[PDB]
């Protein structure tokens, strides 16, 4: 069903449903189209939008007073695009779940879907345009609370072969809290984790397109890479709280500036590097305070966890690996020096970090750095 120069709200009380669906590709040129009180998006062909379009999902309003047995009984909300989405023209997708107030992390991560997971014709996002996501809030259990429940949203697709699903952000894609920082003026932990693009990348399979992630990345939650959908863009900038990056990136820069974390009484950095990564990630805004924690965390997997070391000089923190004396760099704003120690996990008490849309491998070990007063 396509849409011409048109203003249409489509309305779920109103149509008597909480499904919206569409099978067809979901067309608009120069139109405004805003969906109000949907439980369900199904638009298992995509969305297309061209020439000043605008696409509007917003969570049916909610007043019911947070509580836990309402968390329970809580409908679901969940939203999945497949196929492809094309944001062209000075167009955008603005979804907002600021309605959707969940009382507890684990709940959340549950009553809540929030899945683009396109396929061999990707995402796309052309500079002229936006994709604008404002997450729902809860009031409690965060990512510095108890393990294996992590909120999370997909903005992506997945790979079935030969095809690539590629990721085209020329544009803006801006992730944003519907909560404020903490009194203190941090992001508390009640975060959602965001996994961005796919689970992986043939090199030499097809892309559609090839990967461009050079426009206004901004996301205010823990970005998750279960692929390199970095390499081929050159400089490439993320503002984001943190990150993890599960598979080897490429070089980019990460401003931190909305992170730590705060959470459980103290502050944290929330990055996660693992086993291949190598040079070419520069880090701004992470500060050398030892009032925060884990600023940069390794996960890995050896016969012999000791091979992982860590050492600062200056602004460049190089983390050893001494079987293979090969070393690689991640470059700071500031001086530091740091100290390091280890996490072990096991087949029966597992570390699967914040969790991902796709399934996390299991990485045994893990070398953690901490801040350590600099040496005069």
């Amino acid at each position: 069903k396509t849409y011409e120069n048109q203003k249409i709200v489509i309305d779920g009380v109103a149509l008597g449903t909480t499904t919206f669906e569409d099978d067809e590709l979901l067309v608009l040129k120069n139109s405004t189209l805003t969906l109000n009180n949907f439980m369900n998006i199904k638009l298992p062909a995509g969305i297309s939008l061209t020439d000043n379009s605008v696409l509007n999902i917003n969570t049916p309003p909610d007043d019911t007073p947070p509580s836990d047995s309402y968390d329970v009984k809580r409908p679901q909300y969940s939203m999945v695009i497949n196929g492809k989405v094309s944001i062209d023209n000075g167009s955008q997708f603005v979804f907002d779940g600021s309605s959707l107030v969940y009382s507890l992390g684990p709940y959340a991560s549950e009553k809540f879907l929030f899945d683009i997971n396109t396929g061999m014709d990707g995402i796309f996002i052309s500079k002229d345009s936006t994709m604008r996501i404002t997450l729902p809030k809860y009031l409690d259990w965060g990512f510095s609370h108890a393990t294996t429940k992590f909120s999370g949203i997909h903005i992506g697709g997945t790979y079935k072969a030969p095809y690539n699903s590629p990721l085209v952000i020329l544009g803006t894609l801006e992730v944003l809290r519907s909560d404020s920082r903490t009194d203190d003026g941090y992001f508390d932990d009640n975060l959602f984790r965001i996994d961005l693009g796919p689970d992986k990348i043939d090199e030499n399979g097809v892309f559609t397109m090839k990967n461009d992630l050079s426009g206004n990345i901004h996301c205010q939650g823990i970005l998750s890479f279960f692929a390199d959908i970095f390499k081929g863009t050159d400089n490439v900038f993320i503002r984001t709280i943190g990150f993890q990056a599960i598979s080897p990136i490429s070089p980019i820069t990460v401003d931190l500036a909305e992170g730590p974390v705060q959470g459980n009484g103290y502050l944290r950095y929330n990055v996660i590097i693992s086993q291949g990564q190598g040079n070419g990630l520069k880090l701004l805004n992470l500060q050398a305070r030892l009032d925060i924690g884990l600023p940069i965390i390794y996960i890995y997997n050896s016969d012999n966890y000791k091979d992982l070391t860590a050492k600062a000089h200056d602004n460049v923190i190089d983390i050893i690996d001494h079987s293979s004396n090969k070393s690689f760099s991640i470059i700071g704003d500031r001086k530091y020096n740091i100290t390091y120690w280890y996490q072990q996990y096991t087949e029966i008490y597992p570390s699967y970090q914040y969790g991902g849309y796709f399934k996390v491998p299991l990485f045994k070990k893990s070398l953690q750095l901490d801040f350590i007063p600099i040496i005069e």
